[PDB]
DNA sequence: CGAACCTGGTCTTGACTCCATTGCCGGATTTGTATTAGACTGGCAGGGTTGCCCCGAAGCGGGCG
């Protein structure tokens, strides 16, 4: 049903006073990794660390 | 009245000496930074009371047809 979908989508969207629950609102958008991106964004990074020392 | 003296501050000099002033050096302690490789991935005061001000339905009366 839809009932439930605008029930949490005006739920969702309240303002309160508690800052720390707009950063984990602003948090939880980026989803989780696993090992092998972790190993291809590492080797990103120090690539680009390389790049730029040899600029 | 003239001479010798006693004692007043007054002041120099030679010697002693004593304690602050740096100064170095070695060590003790004290404070500041870097590092720990299994995996671990979104919380909690809190409401309740009292009083006053600002916007929305609603009669509703006047303009409209």
């Amino acid at each position: 049903s839809e009932a439930l979908r605008q029930a949490r989508k005006d739920a969702e969207l309240t303002a309160s006073a508690d800052s720390v629950r707009a950063y984990l609102k602003q948090i939880g958008k980026v989803a989780l990794l696993n090992a092998e991106e972790e190993v291809e964004l590492a080797k990103r990074i120090e690539a680009g660390l390389y790049a730029t020392q040899l600029m």
